This record gives structure tokens, sequence and C-alpha cells, in this order.
């Protein structure tokens, strides 16, 4: 594989070690990936990191209660552009009533952006996808991996 | 001020805003600033970062229990270089006795570089800061102020 396909799996195990840690753990997150569509306008809303990916840094990032775990973090390719960014609120019906502000922002830029957004419940430990405006609930490690190697 | 000049006081603000919030929750913590002495040695044994400074970022990094705590952040042309970085334990007898692997790993460092490392005491919350094989000790916010202007 290229360089370029090498560090593109270096990230997805970053992301999957990190997403694996907080569901066992029920630690609430809300992970945005940019694709082709730039989201520099909801970047830049909030702390700018432009860090190198490690599941350590994502983890840190959202445990409970510290300065960085309220909003999204945004990823560029193989960096953590920022945390606790803005995303704007969905309004689909086919948000699940019980799913709060995370899921709702999550499918909110899957709405005008191409990008792939994770989640993390808070309440059940629940992983799930945000694309193209639809979102795809209670995922297995498998399946989130295999959505980031296809993504 | 010059935009270099700028970007330093920003630096020191953003470390006198963390080290004052891990001091009031006496939050261990240990953050070396390389100087003329290349550290990259130390640097590599730690978790990749290359990150902007934000306080933010400085205590998430520091937050018990997590991945990146345990260890030196290391901070390098104005970036986090890495976190959970390895010091050289001093074997200094000139340490004041009820201090643990922390600051002596602070003072270690302190006696082969010019770096200038801040320690929180996670017992005391009190901040010291070592340079050039010495630890000065309990610290006022202004005083960390002067040491890092001088710097
Ligand atoms: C974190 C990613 S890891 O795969 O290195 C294991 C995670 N760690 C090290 C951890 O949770 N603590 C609390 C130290
Ligand atoms: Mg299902």
């Amino acid at each position: 594989p290229t360089p370029v396909e090498e560090a593109q799996q270096k990230t997805i195990e970053a992301i999957t070690k990190a997403i694996n840690y907080m569901a066992k753990r029920r630690i609430g997150a809300l992970l945005t990936i940019e694709r082709d569509t730039g989201m520099g306008d909801y970047i830049e809303t909030g702390i700018p990191l432009n860090a190198k990916v490690s599941s350590e840094l994502l983890i840190n990032i959202f445990i409970p209660n510290t300065p960085l775990h309220d909003g999204a973090v945004i990823m560029k390719n193989n960096e953590i552009a920022a945390a606790a960014c803005y995303l704007p609120l969905s309004e689909s019906p086919f948000i699940s009533k019980e799913l709060g502000t995370r899921h709702r922002a999550a499918v909110g830029i899957s709405e005008v952006t191409d990008s792939l957004t994770i989640i993390v419940s808070e309440e059940t430990g629940g992983v799930s996808v945000a694309k193209n405006g639809d979102l795809h609930r209670e995922l297995t490690e498998e399946a989130l991996k295999e959505m980031l190697e296809a993504e």
C-alpha cells in the first residue's frame, strides 16, 4: 500500500479503538470526518487543535466535565482539526425521539455535507453513524470499521 | 507588538490558565518547554500531537485516569509536540524529600537541558518550576508568569 493508504489505515485504527473504549464506558462522543465538502465554517467555531490523530487524544477530548468534551470533534484526513465545534441540529422526524443533541447535530451536519459522523450515546453506549441525512444505530465494532474503510 | 511577540504572549496565557485550573483541583501535571537544547529523543517517547496550544487542550491532557495524563507534555516551537513523554529521574539529594517522581522527572530533565518545566503537585496543588537542576517551589501566579516571560 502507498503511504497515503497506510496513513488512512492508522487513522481508522485510532478512531475505532477510541470509539470502542468510549462505547464500553458510556462516554458520549460526536466525531465528524470531513470528506469532499469542506467544513471550515464549522471547524472555525471550535477550539483549534490541528493535531495528529491518536486513540489517546480522541478519548481524552471526550472525557465528561472537561473543557473540550461538549460539541463535535472535526477531523480532516489524518488530523484532529478542532474540538468543541458547533454543528447544525437536524429536524428530521427519523431521529429516534429518545435521542439527544449529539445525534441531532450529527444528522444535521450530514444533511449539508458528505461527511461521516460517529456518535457514542452516553445513555446506552450504542454507536451510530450519520451520513447523507440518515442515522444508522446500534453498530457492531465490525460494522463501524467496515463503514470507515468504505468511506 | 509583533506577530511573534503576540504569539508568545498568547501561549503564556494559555499555559498559566491551564496551570491555575489544575492547581485549584490538585491535578498532577508535568509540562516541559524545549529551549536551545533539543529534546527530540524525549519527545519520541510520547504520543505525538504537534497541536496548537490552548488552555483547554492542556487541561484535557492531564485529566487523571486518562490515556495521556501519565508523563510529560513537551512543547516546542509554540506547539504541543507530544504528551505522556518520559523524562529522566534526578538523583539529586537536594530535592524536598516529600516530593515524588513528577518533581524528580522535572529536575532530571532540567539537569541535562536548558528547558523550563512546570509541575503541579497532585498532593497540594502547589506549582513549581525546574530549571538548571533546581526546583523553585510554591510559586504564585505572578511568579510563574515572570519566569515564563524571562524564559
Ligand atoms: C487509550 C488508548 S489505548 O489503546 O492506549 C488504552 C487506553 N488507555 C491507555 C487508557 O484508557 N488509560 C486510562 C490509561
Ligand atoms: Mg439495527
